[PDB]
């Protein structure tokens, strides 16, 4: 059976399970069950399922080299699908809540969930809570007797936490750290001293890389009972590297990809985000360019945003991007080679993850 | 050592642990660690700690009748405190998010967290996420080798989920169920058909009782390795009963307790909440009273709210409250007696929980 059709069938099975359990154990009525079904579909479906399919892909790689009964192969693949859906649902939780937090308008060419007329922020915040709770309901139901349950829950938990910490790093990235204070409304930075590569790296490493690359890889390993076939420090290093490159690409697209292709109108400039573009621009600009950057960044005024975009163009950031890209290719290939020592199979799965990221 | 001082010392220990772990493993800087410390204090401290002290109280009861080494007694009490703080932190998560969801202004005579000038909704939503993540970080750190870890995590998980489901029941309680639809903005009910005792019961049972009474009781049992000393169906029944009475009292106070004593200006009437008052009023009103209720309920206009309050006064709901109260005393005393068969000690802890609720 092809991997994606297996993955999507398991969504239907997991959906039915969660809703059936709401009716039998949580006293839900048909109308609220229908709302939750619609919310699940709208928030969990319609992306590429890269995260969840990674779990499946890693597991398939091991199946090709490991002896098992057919019923075991099916059980491992089912497990990988369930684990993949845990990660998709975790992502859906963070996208719902992040869209609310950020006042976002669109996501994948449709309105953000909270903006649906029959939702509202009041419900949406809670809907995003439920999305994450479902991850745990899935785990406890499908993996109850599994030897990996402990390690899976502990990992999931650490990744979730890392993500929320990353969210904090991101939403506070345009404030001066020394002025953070719950009692005092936060001014935007005037000096931009904290727009550095290392500070940027910390934002991206926590906010995206742990749940986008680390978790799918290591979950694939746990449902395969294969974690002792890898050097876990390598898996972390390669995850964080590829995840960083992914976020840089996202940052560049926010500014330069036409909205109809982006699925939204990008506002990182108006939001004064610590983006790869802003940090790389500041690492090469002259005094007058920095000054003009500071006069225009982090302002809704479209004239000011057009000025920032122009500054980035004239600064030939495309060439810094190619140079970053080249270095990432070196490092990711080096880590892939190192992973071949203990597992050629796992190494190949990381190669596939890298190709899918590097091309898109 | 007195229970409350033990409980509060453990807050300091758990705080230090979480922040120290942010620095050593999550790359946090001192300023963000200070924000998170302030957020933790502001959202977790300053209530009565009834929930968390219940875990401690149940555990102390068992210690008085069970043979242990002194180091075991200390370890059990430490565990009960940690488990109590998990529940306080879970509550803090739900109060942060609920205040945002509801546009609340105050909580315990201070501004809601999101309203602090240096917070904002953008941060606060995520801060509430972090509050719940800390529950799991505590559990995995302090209970890693404990035999109860599995059952504690699974229980916690089910309670959290029940709570979020309850939140949904509550925020949708003034809509007609058959019209729930994410695509269509939701009108307030005109008939109030769904303001019934059974529907009310479902709201309160999920939104409050599982995390306020069930979880503290059963966590006290799990850290005591005492769950097989009770009939778990009785513990559930008594939890849900006492929790329902707690919520009724809360509902009555929302309307009739002066704000300075309430710690907030109550808005259940303007918010069209399915309260105990609205449901009991509708179960005794005549046709003209129902009509006047419908013309005035769920409207910000202070004249209309004063009309609703007057309708409740004239309707002598205080007498229905006394009659409800009497029935709850019968039933809770009956359940307490039933709990005495397998555990007099646990029965006495439930009695204490009941007294603390019944008086306040
Ligand atoms: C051009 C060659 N090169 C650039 C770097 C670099 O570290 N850029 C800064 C940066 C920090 C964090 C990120 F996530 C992405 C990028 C390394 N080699
Ligand atoms: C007056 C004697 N009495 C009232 C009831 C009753 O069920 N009231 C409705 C109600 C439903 C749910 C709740 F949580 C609280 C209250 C039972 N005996
Ligand atoms: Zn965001
Ligand atoms: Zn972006
Ligand atoms: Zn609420
Ligand atoms: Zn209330």
């Amino acid at each position: 059976m092809a991997s994606m059709e297996r993955f999507l069938s398991v969504y239907d099975e997991v959906q039915a399970f969660l809703l059936d359990q709401l009716q039998s154990k949580y006293e839900i009525d048909p109308n609220r069950a229908r709302y939750l079904r619609i919310m699940m579909d709208t928030t969990c479906l319609g992306g590429k399922y890269f995260r969840g399919m990674t779990v499946v892909n890693v597991a398939e790689g091991f199946l090709a080299v490991t002896q098992h009964d057919e019923a075991t192969k099916e059980r491992i693949l089912h497990d990988a699908c369930v684990g993949g859906w845990m990660i998709e649902f975790l992502q859906a939780h963070y996208l719902v809540e992040d869209d609310i937090m950020d006042g976002s308008v669109m996501r994948r060419g449709k309105p953000c969930w909270y903006r649906f007329p029959g939702v509202t922020t009041q419900c949406a915040i809670n809907d995003g809570i439920i999305l994450k709770s479902w991850t745990q309901i899935m785990a406890w139901h499908y993996f109850a007797d599994r030897p990996f349950l402990k390690d899976l829950l502990c990992l999931f938990q650490k990744v979730d936490y890392a993500t929320a910490v990353g969210q904090m790093y991101d939403v506070t990235s345009m404030c001066d750290s020394n002025k953070l204070d719950p009692e005092v409304a936060q001014p935007m930075t005037t000096d931009f001293a904290e727009f550095t590569p290392a500070i940027y790296k910390r934002i991206v490493k926590y906010k995206t890389t742990f749940y986008t690359y680390l978790l799918p890889l290591v979950m694939g390993l746990l449902v395969s009972e294969a974690a002792a076939s890898v050097e876990m420090n390598l898996v972390e290093r390669v995850a964080h590297l590829i995840g960083e490159y992914f976020q840089v690409q996202d940052d560049v697209m926010d500014c330069f990809t036409p909205p109809e292709q982006l699925g939204k109108v990008g506002t990182d400039i108006e939001d004064a985000k610590c983006s790869w573009l802003a940090v790389t621009f500041l690492g090469k600009a002259n005094a007058a360019q920095v000054a003009e950057f500071k006069a225009n960044y982090g302002e809704k005024d479209p004239a000011k945003v057009a000025v920032v975009k122009r500054l980035y163009s004239k600064a030939n950031l495309q060439a810094d991007f190619a140079a970053y890209e080249a270095e990432v290719v070196r490092e990711v290939e080096s880590l892939i080679e190192q992973l071949k020592v203990k597992s050629p199979t796992f190494a190949e799965s990381v190669a596939v993850v890298w190709e899918k990221t590097h091309k898109r």
